[PDB]
């Protein structure tokens, strides 16, 4: 048991999918996993372990924001033997040609946070994902027949930003989605030695303002299927 | 109803108490509020509204970290007409004479986050509480025979710090407690024109550990809540 | 004797009043203190020590700007055993509802200076006053039938700033007054473990100014000192 | 003709390989290209255009450092219709298990420069390469039977750094190679809309101090071969 | 009349000498200038105007620290038509080969202040003196048989810095002396299109200090003024 | 022999002139130096050594940008015993009265690069030239009947700026010319204890273009070199 997770070494698989919402994790366990059982409930952060096509898999929420997800991804890596972490969240689009329900794969993640500058002597650390994992996900999407854009994400500290002009800069630099965790997960994976990847479903559009724990299944199917490709 | 709070105008009181753990909100509602009702459950962040000695009061969790609590407090203030927000949590101690189960009141809050510099043109914005609320809390604590320290808190962005260098620095400058929300909540209150206050009970001490008892810790957590609810009543007068 | 203060331990009281204008020290000594005696004159910064209603008190100017008052407040604290510093000055307002001659008490102080970042490993240090001292001032004021505003102050490094947009930002975040010292003094207090407070009267309203008679100005200045002095006795209780 | 390049639209191919040394470009033109001809010589920055297996290809040096290579990559993209840029340079290793002659592919690039902060409102821009290009290079290396590590590079402003302790941070975060251009090329590709990739040969070791315009052929072969995979 | 200088266009010469110690102005006026008359006394900052070998010249203190001298140098330049500012003060040395009482001329000034970054969109602005003024000073000194060191100065915001390692760094990069104004004055000069220069005598040697008689000190101070004054006449050619 | 310069101790003179273009080094060697010989060719950055009026002098290119010229100057100073480095290049003008073919001398150099902050603990290091060298250049220019401005240069990291905002700022603060090396060369000289100087001829004007003639431009470039070589001779005396 750790400060934020009440479980023992072995309760989690070496691979864990992590949505920001605890209720979506529960839903993923009920819909995609077999013989699924609850392994954690402290502070309401539901965690589950089960099987997908004979493969042991875990799924647990991580809360909103870098500070919250940094705590959980670190504890799993250092005390529960987790090797791979795949974040399956939602994001906001800034580009004109990006529409709701689109699937994005974050090869990299920009941020307005200071966490990585605190780790890198105040210089620029390129927060990137594991190449193999990115590739496994791309191959899984193709096999499933689902479209998916690979590119940069932007991890925001303020969902309600006081500076809207920064969206112009994001668009100019081809940012595919705005969320609040990627850059933090990638910094942790590198500090504590593990591999990570973030997959997101465009759930709203920052320019047009159109919006949408259920129904984001293609994202899940790609993630689970990409894990098996990695096992081979 | 916003993307994070599925409720309507009137479902929340103009005063909201906010713990970090959503399960703690249910504990508070069940223990101190009368005629309580659930007003939100999105993402599992339970909210409740009831009354305390005839006063309408609400209690809802905010999650861990400045990014999380900044979303909730912001929506409460701009979409549900909330005027006061009081955070009630825990923190770690760095000062030798600050002991476990001590009640700390955050008049100010330092931080390693960059959100207030983004707001303040890259300068130093002193994140502070509302004077009157601090005052009402100090007076409420006294009426209950409880001791309370008033000073600076530190809102950390990384629970697990890469370099344990800041602990010596915080101690050298008198920081009373280390948590993860105060600075962000004070920034939101200033930006949208509302009032806020943070109260914490020392749950752990970085500078040499040495715990106490379960019944004693739980007595102190209840006193903190008692101080919060009673401070509100004094303010109504 | 220190580099900027030629005196010995015991010449200053444990409480010192400090105006920005050096010429204000002699005025205060002969107008409010009893049995005053001179204790400093290095570089022409005259210091005095006497009593107010039996209480031992000292007064001496600090000069304009953070760098200057940092030198004086620090030498007093580490070499003359001073426990409390109270700055008494003027400020400019940016809020429409804040009028000329208003008395403001700075619970916190924002700044564009780098002194605190140099102290706090380039992070955000909330420079705040001592809570009790703030409360003592508020109560002393009420007793004199004067209503004081408590809030954030902004300590500027450039009286003539190249960019004027920062004023809109200060107004948006509730800054009560603009001056040039508070954040420096609060930083020093936290560094050497002492207590500080800044009280100011609005002497000008940046953007849309008014007009004041010399008689009005001395009346307000005297009220501020009276407030500062009575707050010390309240604190002694 | 541009301020730093004396040529006309059409003199360069839509793809250009760029080593830092002008003499290595000349060597690459003589050794790998057919019917190669000089297209530029201003300030000594030799540029050449020719063919590789019937495919029109260009090769031109860019000088040392981000400021120098920023000028050249920008002019090629805006006035000569260049679509892809592949940097083929050398680097210094910091990790124990990395040895001379090893080939590295930069999926990302960290830096202590301020150029990207000047473009991104002083926030953290993740300087990454084009996914397809990275993948084409990985596939080419496998087909050639050459080993190649994919990861983060570090673009230094000071070859002779006053802070050696920063090498500890680099090593801790898995930096595969230290050079002086990647982060700059990736920022330019994004600003002016083109694709880029950096390939480097470990030419020295920062810890052991062992050192090495010729002989770095595997790097070249992978780059040229990866371009053809991209054409399909 | 300006906020800090109660005078009118024409009361100050187009060249002003400014010491850090306000008490130095009256001394200089009666010891080096002819037919001196008082032109300022606001806040006790006394200013004088007279002639030196027929040339019109003024003297007035600026107070310790960048914020203070920025106010005075700027009002003189924009409201009284001053074209040249020469600071005459003291500094502390960090280099072994720089001895007590040495005269140093600051061609450039480093700093830990943020004033210039605020002016230069957070980039590096090289705060430098006017080349001719520097050369005039070097030649005036030689003619008086005094060899002056020309180089970099460092303007500190904190006389008592929390970190002492910065001194090793200053020594490594050749800093000749440590003071608290030059970078502020040079910034103002560049902002309002005027000329400036800082001349200083080593009054203390940080780390490994020596000892000086009061007689030695006045001799050196007088030499510096003599150097500053003769440099102005050379420049008039 | 280093990884960038394939030569031995004695192959370079203690004074090296450095243009940005390697082809320009050959032009200078062929035009002004007697008995010249090539001493380096690595990466194509040609170096030469010969004599001017019996004085041994070297000339080698440094490439574009601070990262490039920082490598070469550093190796020359620490591995080839070079004492003086004079950069001779071109720059763009921002000031209205600075006209094409004007000779600018960089007493100081501002920059948007971060290399000097990495060296100076994140503070402001004023990147300046060696006084005597500036002086020798001003005196050499005069003996040839040439006019020369002395002031600040700006070393840019991006030739093609993302935001043309800094041009107005540079102009407001009096920058004489825009190039890409000065600040980095001055930083290297300070770090390894050598002397440096940058001289430029205005090759273009951002503020409204309007060129001249080829024969006239080339006459001015030669005068600059003449000023450089002659300034060295004065220094030998
Ligand atoms: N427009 C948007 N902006 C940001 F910053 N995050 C967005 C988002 N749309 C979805 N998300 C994801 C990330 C957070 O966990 C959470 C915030 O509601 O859901
Ligand atoms: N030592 C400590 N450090 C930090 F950063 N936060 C502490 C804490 N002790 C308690 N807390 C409170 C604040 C967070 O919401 C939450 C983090 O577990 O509990
Ligand atoms: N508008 C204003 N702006 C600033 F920066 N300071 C102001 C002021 N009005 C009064 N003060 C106080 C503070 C300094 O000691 C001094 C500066 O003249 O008087
Ligand atoms: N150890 C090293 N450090 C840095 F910064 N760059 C290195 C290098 N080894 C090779 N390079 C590459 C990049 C430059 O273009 C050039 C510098 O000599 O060659
Ligand atoms: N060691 C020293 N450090 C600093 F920061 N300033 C020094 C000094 N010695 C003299 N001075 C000059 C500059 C200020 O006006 C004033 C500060 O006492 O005198
Ligand atoms: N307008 C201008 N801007 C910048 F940044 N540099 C300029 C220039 N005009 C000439 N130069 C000099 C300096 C570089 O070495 C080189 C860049 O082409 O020539």
């Amino acid at each position: 048991a750790t400060p934020h997770i009440n479980a023992e070494m072995g309760d989690f698989a070496d691979v864990v999918l992590m949505p920001g919402d605890p209720l979506r994790a529960k839903y993923i366990a009920e819909t995609f996993l077999e013989d699924a059982r609850e392994v954690n409930n402290v502070r309401g952060m539901l965690g589950f372990t089960g099987t997908y096509k004979g493969r042991k898999i875990s799924v647990m929420g991580h809360g909103m924001g870098i500070p919250s997800c940094s705590i959980y991804t670190k504890e799993l890596i250092t005390d529960f033997g987790v090797k791979k972490i795949i974040r399956v969240g939602s994001c906001g689009a800034v580009l004109p040609h990006v529409k709701l329900r689109d699937v994005v794969i974050g090869m990299g993640a920009c941020t307005d946070s200071k966490v990585n500058r605190i780790r890198f002597k105040d210089h620029d650390f390129a927060a990137i994902a594991d190449f193999d994992m990115v590739r496994n996900a791309v191959d899984a999407a193709k096999a499933l027949g689902i479209d998916a854009r690979v590119g940069n994400l932007f991890s925001a500290d303020l969902f309600y930003s006081p500076d809207g002009e920064m969206f112009d800069v994001m668009e100019k630099y081809g940012i595919l989605g705005v969320e609040m965790e990627a850059a933090g997960i990638y910094g942790v994976a590198a500090e504590f030695g593990a591999k990570a990847l973030t997959i997101c479903t465009v759930s709203d559009h920052i320019r047009t303002h159109e919006q949408t724990q259920t129904t984001f299944n293609d994202m899940i199917k790609i993630a689970l299927e990409s894990v098996l490709l990695g096992d081979k």
